[PDB]
Parts: C-alpha cells; sequence; structure tokens
C-alpha cells in the first residue's frame, strides 16, 4: 500500500534492509544502496531538495535523514498530507542503531529493526577501538573541484576518530581547499580517499600530485586507503566494515 520514499543512503539502505524494498518508489542521490535502490528514480541531493520532484512520486511517506535542506521543503510535504518520518542525523556509530530504530518504528517492524541493530552492535563490536599514535588527512576529489580536507564535525573526522586516529587537519570545520602548506603542517601518516575521488583523480600519480602530499609523511610512504564514499561517510549499516579497513591499516602501520 505504501509509496515510500526515502531521503539519504543510510535511510535508504535501513529500510531496503528492513524488507520495505517493494514499497520504496524513488530515492535521492545520496542513496546508491543496495543496488536495487540504483534503478529507482532520483528526486535529487538530501542537502538541496525540492519539494516538486518528491510530490510528482505521490509518496504515502517520507523517510529523511535529518541532514535533509531545505527543511520547509519537509513541512511543505507534510502539510500536503504525507507521512514526513525523520531519522537522526547523528555521525557516531551509536547513531546507527537509534536510525535504524526510528525507520524500524515508522515501518511498523520494530522486531525486525531489534534484530538489525544486534547484528550492527556486534559487527562493530569486533572492531578495535583503541587509540593509535597515526593522523588521517581525508581528501574529497570532484572532477571540477579543488580538492578538500575535512575539519571536525564531518562524518569523515567522526569515522578517522572511532577507528581510534587522529584527523591531521585541526582547528576548522567542515572542509576547505587543500594549500600545500595546510597540508605539510597536517603531517598526515595516511591519505584517506574515496573511490570516487580516485577516478576524478586519474592514477595514483596525480594522487600524490595533491598540493603538498608528497612533502607529509604519507606521501613519502605512499600509504593510502581508499574507501567507498557512502560507506565511509554515510554512517549506516556499513560503518563497522569500513572502520574495520581503516583500524586494520593503522594498526598495520606499527
Ligand atoms: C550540487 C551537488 C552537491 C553539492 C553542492 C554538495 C556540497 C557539499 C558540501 C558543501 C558538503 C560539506 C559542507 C556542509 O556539510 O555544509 C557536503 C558533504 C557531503 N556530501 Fe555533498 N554536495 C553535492 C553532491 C553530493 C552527492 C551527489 C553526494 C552523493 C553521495 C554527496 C555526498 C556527501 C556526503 C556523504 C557529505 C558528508 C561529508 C562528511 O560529513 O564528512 N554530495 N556536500
Ligand atoms: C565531502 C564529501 C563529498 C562528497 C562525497 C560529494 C559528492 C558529490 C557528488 C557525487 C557530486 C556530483 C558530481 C557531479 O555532478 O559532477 C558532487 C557535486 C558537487 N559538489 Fe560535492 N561532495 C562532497 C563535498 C563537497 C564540498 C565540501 C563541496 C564545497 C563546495 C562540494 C561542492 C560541490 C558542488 C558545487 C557540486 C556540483 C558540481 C556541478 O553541478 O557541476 N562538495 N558532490
Amino acid at each position: 500500500a505504501e509509496r515510500i520514499v526515502t531521503i539519504g543512503g543510510d535511510v535508504t539502505e535501513i529500510a531496503y534492509a528492513l524488507g520495505a524494498g517493494d514499497e520504496i518508489v524513488a530515492r535521492d542521490s545520496t542513496s546508491q544502496q543496495p543496488q536495487a535502490a540504483q534503478k529507482l528514480p532520483d528526486v535529487g541531493y538530501m542537502r538541496t531538495l525540492n519539494a516538486e520532484g518528491i510530490l510528482a512520486m505521490k509518496p504515502t511517506m517520507l523517510l529523511v535523514s535529518e541532514l535533509a535542506q531545505p527543511s520547509l521543503v519537509l513541512t511543505q510535504i507534510a502539510s500536503s498530507g504525507v507521512n514526513v518520518v525523520t531519522v537522526p542525523g547523528q555521525t557516531t556509530p551509536e547513531s546507527v542503531a537509534m536510525k535504524i530504530n526510528a525507520v524500524a518504528t515508522a515501518l511498523h517492524q520494530t522486531e525486525k529493526g531489534q534484530k538489525l541493530i544486534e547484528d550492527y552492535q556486534q559487527r562493530l563490536a569486533a572492531v578495535n577501538k583503541t587509540p593509535l599514535p597515526v593522523k588521517v588527512l581525508f581528501v574529497m576529489s570532484h572532477g571540477g573541484l579543488t580538492p578538500m580536507a575535512a575539519g571536525q564535525n564531518t562524518a569523515a573526522d567522526a569515522m578517522i576518530r572511532a577507528a581510534g586516529g587522529s584527523n591531521a587537519m585541526q582547528g576548522f570545520s567542515r572542509y576547505r581547499p587543500l594549500s600545500q602548506e595546510g597540508v605539510i603542517a597536517s603531517a598526515p601518516d595516511l591519505l584517506l580517499i574515496t573511490t570516487d575521488g580516485v577516478k576524478a583523480l586519474g592514477s595514483s600519480e596525480n594522487i600524490w600530485k595533491l598540493p603538498g602530499m608528497a612533502l607529509t609523511p604519507a606521501g613519502k610512504h605512499k600509504r593510502l586507503l581508499v574507501v567507498d564514499d557512502m560507506a565511509l561517510l554515510g554512517f549506516g549499516l556499513e560503518t563497522p566494515q569500513v572502520l574495520a579497513q581503516l583500524r586494520e591499516k593503522m594498526e598495520q602501520m606499527q
């Protein structure tokens, strides 16, 4: 009966995992998992939504990450009479259990969610969270934009800290353009980048041509880790696995 639009790759992946695949009629740009979701219509990007694109799908329920903007579009969609359910957007490993809970409560699959939660906690718990003296620089590369580093108050910065590592970039929030001096002062031991960032750059050649990268301990030892964009930053079900790659790569640097 329900025509569900899910917004937020984390939300979508959880809805699908709670067995609602059949009822989801559309989703946002950040939602690309599972692949089944890639075949659904794209209503736009979570951070720049427009009401018309969502309402054209005639949803009965909108499951939306709190990270969604502009907020008044949700108000507007709710006034039109669709059930708008908000999902917590904290970039924290403990936050995922909260996300699963809100989604399940909304789908009336409380028990299914409870099960999914235990599996996530069981997978998360297996990861060594002991702090390690390794500094990490996360870089986001587009095709047509200057490369950018993550400060604090980012998912990337939370991910790094949760793996037991340290954010090489300090003293600022969100993202900033790379500069040779900035990067070099950062002195990362490990360069963290996304799968798409790699494609945007070309080859490993261009990777170490990033401003100042070669003049860092990371660039000297070619210490690199490439992870799926949303797996790394989405704080959904794949969080434990990504923390594992990151932890392993750090431990292996002793
Ligand atoms: C017009 C298109 C886009 C614009 C203008 C844009 C802009 C931004 C900006 C400025 C930030 C960080 C600053 C802030 O949060 O205020 C950000 C974060 C992020 N973006 Fe977008 N973006 C776009 C498209 C996309 C798409 C298509 C994806 C699909 C995966 C995406 C995924 C993310 C994620 C996962 C973050 C969180 C990073 C973190 O917390 O470390 N973005 N985006
Ligand atoms: C940090 C993680 C981020 C991710 C995973 C991400 C992801 C994406 C993706 C998938 C696109 C679509 C690419 C395209 O259409 O060419 C995009 C576009 C865009 N992003 Fe990001 N983004 C991030 C951060 C940022 C930040 C911090 C900014 C700050 C300016 C930004 C600015 C933009 C802009 C202006 C576009 C639109 C380009 C166009 O329309 O041609 N993004 N982003």
